[PDB]
């Protein structure tokens, strides 16, 4: 189905589609949500419009998986995940982005962390992650560029591609292990509170067109 209220969710099968436009006080516009299918993960699309706040995000409309149980890091062996999006519109400026936020708290809230890992598949317009660039890195045999900063006290690691990437097969696990092998991040202590996917827009017109997501934590 298909909503434009700021808070719609639609649930079904461990995942969730979440219109989430935390960001709309910053501008004028819209953002809806179309869940196409909840079945064999999530297909569904994103639309938005937004005008005002340059620099700032209007919403993070994303997918994303239940975890019941939070886990560390390092006991999760597998954080299996699969992509494949498109993007239309005009004057985009607007990510394609996983989000999951980690904390030494397996009870922390839910709604920040310790730590915010990011993975940007897209990057239209002249927008930035959190931080500064700490350079090109491999992970999954794919370059990315590490940006690592602060959000209040909480630490952002985002790992931007070097290119638009539409079709994505990956584990999130490379990207923990990474950080824990060359920035002293502890997965020993650290629990995965979320893993999400989505757009965050700044502004323009778009359409993300999410024609399949899956994720889980094994
Ligand atoms: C994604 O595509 C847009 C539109 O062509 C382009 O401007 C931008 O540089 C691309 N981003 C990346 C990471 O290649």
């Amino acid at each position: 189905q298909t909503s434009c209220d700021q808070w719609a969710t639609f649930t079904g099968n461990g995942y969730t589609v979440s219109n989430n436009l935390w960001g709309a006080s910053a501008g004028s516009g819209f953002g809806c949500v179309t869940v196409v299918s909840l079945s064999g993960g999530a297909s569904w699309h994103a639309d938005w419009q937004w005008s005002g706040g340059q620099n700032n995000v209007k919403s993070y409309q994303n997918s994303q998986i239940a975890i019941p149980q939070k886990r560390t890091v390092n006991s999760i062996s597998s954080m299996p995940t699969t992509a494949s999006w498109s993007y239309s519109g005009s004057n985009i400026r607007a990510n394609v982005a996983y989000d999951l936020f980690t904390a030494a708290n397996p009870n922390h809230v839910t709604y920040s962390g310790d730590y915010e890992l990011m993975i940007w598949l897209g990057k239209y317009g002249d927008i930035g992650p959190i931080g500064s660039s700490q350079g090109t890195v491999n992970v999954g045999g794919q370059s990315w560029t590490l940006y690592y900063g602060y959000n209040g006290a909480m630490q952002v690691y985002s790992f931007v591609a070097q290119t638009n990437t539409t079709n994505y097969s990956g584990d999130v696990k490379n990207f923990f292990n990474y950080l824990r092998d060359n920035k002293g991040y502890n997965a020993a202590g650290q629990y995965v509170l979320s893993y999400q996917f989505g757009t965050e827009p700044f502004t323009g017109s778009g359409t993300l067109n999410v024609a399949s997501w899956t994720a889980s934590i094994n």
